[PDB]
């Protein structure tokens, strides 16, 4: 009978690809359907290019794709409309914000799978060691704590120790980190939901300058090459006081044999001052049936299974990834394993989105502009003032007649 083929997640990022393949095989065994898993590169923007090869070809060789929250507006022509396959009651079990994000010109492109928000990981043993009782609330405090703990850990002999790691590589992850920096300085959303390109302002410029000031000082010089896993591996070996990353890193850090197990917490990222808004960039993935799938019925069944309560629960318990069903955030087993899901739920709900709705099918070009201009500041090629002006001009060209 049919072979249902799935491309989504990567075995290069934590346990996501291995776990996704396991869930697909479980569905296959449950329903007596043959399945195949096709691996993907680590970085979301590389995945988009890979999947676009299949879509350009109208290829029937993948039935189900795991698609980034930033993609519906780009990928909608390649998605089977799921709306007729779900009842209104079924759809209401997901956060309405994500269902709305996934709906493009009335087409439900994809089912919400897991959400995501940028958070601050911090070594609580080290905060205590150095006389701090709370994680930092402001970027200035983060800097002061990092300098002090670094001075001490280096003096004690850990020459590998850094104050802060984050995603500074030129790719989509840096758009995520940079939106957090800019927004948390009161510098706006880069492109506002109304279309206004707002990034050329002194608060956004300050945010980028500040981040440059970390590189080679509290963060490794090589941070300008780090994606999620490069940052996580410095952190997880016990060599960083702080890390900006997504929820998945938590379960990995708690695993048996992790050097940092039991030694860290998570909190909202810092901000410039008490009246700036908190910033956590909205992430996460959705489940799309290919418009080119020869087996829509079976592929829809698989996507419903993957998005189900018990598969999302398993994702939360084992991989510390955030459900897209509000009912899971009150589940006793989810909460006992991840108590921070409760503490940060409002951070997750107030996550700031990248400008994917407003940029639509042009979002990838906009983000490339953002990450290359931000990167030119991290590398020291440009100051923030010049980079936000140059970025404004680039985005104006991209979106001109959008
Ligand atoms: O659970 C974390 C996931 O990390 C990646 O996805 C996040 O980071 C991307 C940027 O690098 C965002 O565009 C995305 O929205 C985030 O969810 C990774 O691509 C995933 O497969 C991981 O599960």
């Amino acid at each position: 009978g049919p072979v249902i083929r799935v491309a989504g997640d990567s075995t290069a990022v934590g346990e996501g690809g291995r776990w996704m393949k396991e869930m697909v095989e479980a569905w296959g065994k449950k329903t007596g359907t043959r399945v195949e898993y096709i691996d993907s590169p680590a970085d979301t923007n590389d995945r988009l290019a890979l999947y676009q090869q299949y879509w350009a070809a109208r290829s029937p060789d993948v039935d189900v794709y795991m698609i980034d929250v930033i993609w519906p507006g780009i990928v909608a022509p390649h998605a089977l409309d799921l709306k007729p396959y779900l009842t209104e009651a079924e759809l209401k079990e997901f956060f309405p914000r994500i269902v709305q994000n996934n709906t493009i010109r009335g087409k439900l492109t994809s089912l919400p799978f897991f959400t995501d928000a940028g958070i601050l990981y911090y070594r609580k043993d080290l905060l205590e060691k150095y006389g701090y009782t709370s994680p930092p609330r402001t970027w200035n405090e983060l800097e002061q704590m990092a300098e002090r703990v670094m001075e001490g850990e280096r003096r004690a002999g850990n020459r590998d120790f850094w104050g802060f790691v984050f995603q500074g590589k030129p790719y989509e992850g840096l758009t995520c980190d940079a939106l957090e920096w800019i927004y948390s300085h009161g510098g706006g959303r880069i492109v506002e939901p109304d279309g206004t390109i707002s990034v050329n302002n002194g608060r956004a410029a300050l945010a980028l300058n500040r981040a440059h000031g970390w590189v080679g000082r509290i963060a490794p010089q090589g941070v300008t090459s780090y994606a999620e896993e490069e940052a996580r591996n410095v952190w997880q070996q016990g060599n960083s006081l702080f890390m900006r990353n997504w929820p998945y890193a938590y379960a990995l850090g708690q695993a048996e044999g992790s050097p940092i197990r039991g030694k860290f917490g998570v909190t909202v990222l810092p901000k410039a001052s008490a009246d700036a808004p908190n910033a956590a960039t909205l992430g996460g993935f959705q489940l799309m049936v290919s418009a080119y799938s020869r087996y829509p019925k079976e592929a829809v069944d698989l996507v419903k299974y993957l998005a189900s309560y018990e598969v999302q629960k398993d994702n939360a318990v084992r991989l510390s990834r955030l459900p897209t069903r509000p009912a899971l955030y009150t589940d006793r087993d989810v909460l006992a394993r991840n108590p921070w899901f409760r503490d940060l739920l409002p951070v997750f709900q107030n996550a700031v989105s990248r400008p994917s709705d407003v940029a639509g099918a042009r979002y990838n070009q906009v983000s490339e502009a953002i990450w290359t201009e931000v990167h030119s500041v991290l590398t020291g090629r440009k100051k923030g003032e010049q980079a936000v002006r140059d970025l404004e001009a680039r985005i104006r060209r991209i979106l001109r007649h959008h």
